[PDB]
């Protein structure tokens, strides 16, 4: 009885977790797009549909 | 994907030309006109219709 009471007091209400933080860190997708000196900007190749007025 | 992106970056917007400068150089017509010592000048045979006054 004493040992079981001691075990219950020591364990308290501890709940086991099966997993920690997942080791797969990357969530985005790799950027495979080219980048040439003809690009209007580092993020846009052209401004094709743009109308000045 | 990487190979296609590399090809697109390398080719850029190169446009093919089917022809270069045409090899036919002469554009004028050959001068077949005679030249005699009776000619008033190297370019005029006579001055037929000319009136002095």
């Amino acid at each position: 009885e004493a040992h079981i009471q001691m075990k219950a007091a020591a364990l308290k209400s501890a709940q086991s977790r099966l997993f920690g933080l997942d080791g797969g860190i990357s969530t985005q997708e790799e950027n495979t797009e080219r980048h040439t000196t003809e690009d209007v900007s580092p993020s846009m190749h052209t401004l094709l549909g743009v109308k000045n007025m």
